[PDB]
């Protein structure tokens, strides 16, 4: 409001306001100026027929066939029709808004010699809500996607409105804009790069931060629910013990989520309840009393926590990926045309693979916190499976927690793509990134979390009214419970449970938990 | 037409038939017979207030509650309730049919205690049009799944129709239908089973075939476009040398998709031409004549013959299982109630799995066959990537190709699910199979494959025409070529390709040039 | 002498210590805030008061409650049954590398541990007994590090010269009198992540090293095939794309081919093509090519992405090896910290994003060996570097097959850090698998020496066969001579299996690398 796409500073957030919330973009008079006279200095060279890849030149391997300056538009033209090969299921909106998004900051770099009307149609066609039916299947990592992109550029292929593809032309002529005319490079430099996989990323990741939060939300909750030792996220073991900035950080989330619980216990007072219970029982006798609870209540600052490492190494990466040049051939001032491959998604490739797999494992903590409510022999007194009446004539929580277990397989089968290259075009992509392929699985893995977190929070609710708690419960915890029970009533008999799931998980995956604590408590999750 | 649900000889194309022709479904009279009789013997049993699992008894860990039979339609009924929390996608018309035909022959067999009536309705609801919205995920293999159907039978839940879900109970009286009440018994045998992945499986097993064929069919059309040898085909070197029972079918379907071609050649006329060719060369001389092809074009019937043996394994576990109780407990006469687990999807589960692999690699092959075709060093004479005009300027296939090579990728990181089981239900569910997970996992590779074998279609018959060679091709060639000339023009100049391929990908998905050999040829593949 | 101080041990000392057996020492400071630790947390125990794995149960046995007179037979017993490891044997280095990590650990002061075992780790690596440590048991590390705390109480077996000894003849045929475990000192022995966190610093190490090999011959093979420079220019990445590893790679990628006479700039290969054209107003057909294929342009993309990879990898062990991954924890008048630091998540997920890391190099490695053999692709050898008559002779044909086979093998390793299974009842429900992802990624590191081996020989053995060796660069010759002084070239063809090993066994030992650094004073990042 406005976003600043100078192919300099943009970020995550940034994209996923412009994607996401519609935000303004906005390409800076300096960054119009740096691609005029980029252009203009450009033209003066293939004015000359000289060799230069894709411009005087046929594409990939037929980089050794020369093509004649007069066959200028032709040449970008074919290129963007037969490269436009995508397949599969469509991207949403907001998905092919923050590719398209991530291409724009890439050319307004400067470094690809594209005209400025380039630039201002793709931010015209963002800020205008032009948006392209982009297929999810092609790249190789991005042309496909990225070329389906390019052609209503130039008033062909689709752009997706109310989720169905509509003829590009005339939804132009509806709107009463003029399709462009691909020039030297302008074909070439809009679909060789990787704003496919770091559009799709950028989104993927930031809500990856938002799902770490909203899972360190309803852990807390939990916590207080079965009453855990707080010992376990004492400052002092991470910030000196073990200093893992994503361990750390969830550490303190989880302190300040807890600050002003009555049902929580701290270890002195544990110990003690322990020391007063072993009263005269012998030299070794079996108690009741648990010192320590499972890892899936105390060792929630050290897994999340390496989620967290990994999702802020891929931001990191996605946040140079942005603005990058990832386009090839590059122009630079003085300088002879940079002939390479920073078109190579493999850095963000290798991103979005970890994503994934750090998010499954974010999946399995939440199950296995699912089983130990559901489950009377570890939820600390709670009735099994969360049922409030007659067991057995009910079954309360015991069907739902089947979604969640089924989803961490689910995720599980789900491998790495950026270690999948095969080789193509007459051996000349003889090594590639599959990097959207990689960005789709963390998708995957993302969404699937949602359903298993639903029902997590589902779970706490229910065990909160059930053993009568909520009066000690924390702000926080306060906050999270109404918020749930704003959405979905406790459970008294058994019903139908799958709308009730699907109702959280949407609530989740549009940060509603997140929005709750902002707006109830004082608290600002890292 | 009508179709037999005995649960003795169900057979996947029978359920096929039900399922994608709306083949009317009919329950045998002594089937009917065999359910009345057993429920009357059954009521006659629970009506004693025994311990029965399901009847008189909580359900899963629960099994140590004892429920009064005065609670009998309650206790059914919680249980579909509670248990219908499937998450995610909605399974299409087709397949949702699959499943609940599945579920009725199972039911029919007879040893399941349920009244005629459930029968009755079940089979109401197929041939009247009735189809349960049924989500794709919650089954640890199928209780999620057959729970929303279940629900159907009661008014409850909803019902697919015009891919969106309705509530059934409206449904119903917009039919005239009055809801069931379950009684002793009948909501647990319609939920514990493995019709989901039974039914959606033989869906997938069946195309696969069809799949296996049209691979055949494409793969045949290439190889006389370049004219290849057909002497890998002989039929000694399979039904004498190795008799693998696939390898010697796809082999078989060879020689009949060839048979009238004059555009291949035979290795007594490859020899020759290399005899005149080394006319007085030296001792080593470089030749330009191949005695072989490339594996891609000689060891087809090895590989494809490999799929087939699996697709053939997979068929004949479905066929046992269609057919068999998959139930729990079960009913004999004269003998104790049967308290085991034949709800356990291990088999099925087993058998997806292989399937994924087995088509996984079928698709490799296509992969590289289109690679052959596209390669001018390996075309056998072709111009690169198929281009017809001015290469360079024009790319023709080059970017088709990679949603075909991206595509095998993709396939690859579908891991395999029958070994994911994670324990829950207070762990008296330590072992399971995921089988559901496995049948859409197979069926995933299957679609993907249309699209690869699609820009297969595409290549060969413009590799046809490039080549001038339609007059030489044989009739099934010919056929195959018509068929796609039928639906996509030849490649001119460059142009839009996204449509095309997901048009003949759509061709493929409905057995199309499996019907243009049908109607045009005699012959009969195997 | 390195160190040990549980705050500034590296991956690099770690390796020192491990494989040329660095001598290691223990700071009197991180000696002694160790035995006063020790001192007001052994004035705890004495009170009887609830202490996790001091007086009470193990796992779920927690709730169990332990009477202080039980001191040494719980630390024994738990050591003891929990030695319960099974598969291969780690190897000398890989035994050392953990033991170390187990020290560096305990060195950081808050393991309330006696002085001596600190000690008497040190000395035991100090003087060679290395434990004879089984590969597989750890949930991520009770079990490898269970073996490991026997030794130290004269059990178990030690590694000697292969095989497995009793320790109790080693040290008595040593003069070493085993010790006795007091109060928490079994639970902290085995409590942490001192298995994955030490295996995986050798891989790191390893892996960074691997890097800059497979940068090493990349420049050679670019060389000796004439490639463009353009795509390494420090424009296209210092510049244009600022990711580090990608510059990284892109400044040794210059540094390596510097001064070479067989690489062409780009404005060269302009002029060159364009001087090849015809007039008009069409389309022409050249045979140059203004730009190589990926597996020769794309190099600093992919293999920056390795070292990015690596490079965050290296962080996460560092840290984790100078933190107290041990349970309980002490502090100063602070209550008994009850956590779960044990927990090696975080470096499995470094280890399994390794695993995938070096996959990826391997995959361009290979596919830079198709790119030579084939004539269609190596832009003027001869078809797989035969020297006499192809077909008659198959050259390298037949040593491309174990490369192409491996980057399979290793494709078919998967991520370990998400696959958990619940134990100990249902304490355990949540672990990393971290041991099996530093092994993982053992093995593709293992494999990707084999796939270079074969490269190093074919970029030698093109070299040779075009004879462009006096236009090879300082450094490319450096390489070549390296190769050569191990394998000759290629004449007729021969069993290359020894060929093969040989190379990938120098590769191991980081022969070349070495050779760049004597022989050229180059310094690669």
């Amino acid at each position: 409001v406005p976003v600043s796409v100078d192919g300099e500073t943009l970020t995550v957030e940034a994209v996923r306001r412009v994607a996401e919330e519609r935000a303004t973009v906005d390409v800076p008079a300096e960054s119009i100026a740096k691609a005029q006279k980029s252009r203009e200095i450009f033209e003066g060279i293939a004015e000359q027929n000289i060799p230069i890849y894709g411009v005087t030149t046929g594409y990939g391997e037929m980089i050794y066939m020369q093509v004649d300056k007069s066959k200028e538009v032709e040449l970008q033209t074919n290129l963007v029709r037969s490269h436009s090969a995508g397949v599969g299921p469509l991207f949403a909106e907001d998905e092919a808004r923050a590719i398209v998004a991530a291409r724009l900051n890439t050319l307004a770099k400067g470094h690809s010699a594209v005209r400025p009307i380039i630039l201002e149609r793709l931010a015209q066609y963002l800020n205008e809500g032009i948006t392209p039916a982009i297929p999810e299947i092609g790249s190789l990592g991005d042309l496909a996607p990225l070329s389906h992109v390019a052609s209503t550029l130039i008033g062909e292929g689709y752009v997706l409105r109310d989720g169905r593809p509509v003829e590009t032309a005339q939804v132009l002529a509806e709107r009463g804009i003029e399709p462009l005319e691909l020039r030297f490079k302008e074909g070439l430099a809009l679909i060789n790069g990787t704003s496919g996989m770091t559009g799709l990323g950028s989104l993927v990741v930031g809500r990856a931060l938002e799902q770490a939060q909203q899972a360190e939300i309803v852990t807390a909750l939990l916590i207080e629910a079965v009453r855990g030792s707080t010992s376990p996220f004492l400052a002092e073991g991470h910030d000196i013990a073990r200093p893992h900035e994503g361990q750390i950080d969830t550490a303190a989330n989880m302190r300040a989520l807890m600050r002003g619980s009555g049902l929580t216990v701290e270890h002195a007072d544990l110990r003690r309840e322990l020391q007063k219970d072993k009263e005269a029982g012998k030299d070794v006798q079996r108690s009741e009393i648990y010192l320590q609870k499972a890892y899936s209540l105390r060792a929630i600052p050290q897994v999340v926590g390496a989620v967290r490492d990994t999702l802020y190494h891929a931001r990191h990466k996605l946040r140079i990926e942005l603005n990058s040049a990832n386009d090839n051939p590059l122009f630079f001032e003085g300088k002879e045309i940079f002939h390479g491959a920073n078109f190579h998604g493999q850095p963000i490739a290798f991103a979005m693979d970890f994503v994934t797999i750090a998010l499954t494992q974010l999946g399995v903590l939440a199950e296995r916190q699912i089983n130990r409510v559901l489950n009377r022999h570890l939820s600390y007194g709670l009735p099994e499976f969360l049922v409030s009446g007659d067991p057995g004539l009910h079954s309360g929580f015991a069907g739902a927690q089947y979604p969640a277990t089924a989803l961490v397989a689910e995720n599980r089968t789900i491998g790495p793509a950026s270690t999948q290259s095969v080789p193509s075009n007459g051996d000349n992509q003889d090594v590639v990134s599959m990097g959207l392929i990689s960005a789709r699985n963390a998708r995957r893995v993302l969404s699937n979390n949602n359903k298993i977190l639903a029902v997590e929070y589902l779970a706490a609710a229910q065990a909160v009214d059930i053993s009568g708690r909520f009066d000690g419960l924390s702000p926080a915890a306060k906050a999270t419970y109404e918020a749930v029970r704003r959405l979905v009533p406790t459970l008294g008999v058994d019903r139908y449970m799958a709308d009730d799931i699907e109702l959280v998980a949407d609530a989740l995956s549009r940060g509603e938990f997140l929005r709750a604590i902002a707006r109830e408590t004082d608290i600002q999750l890292r």
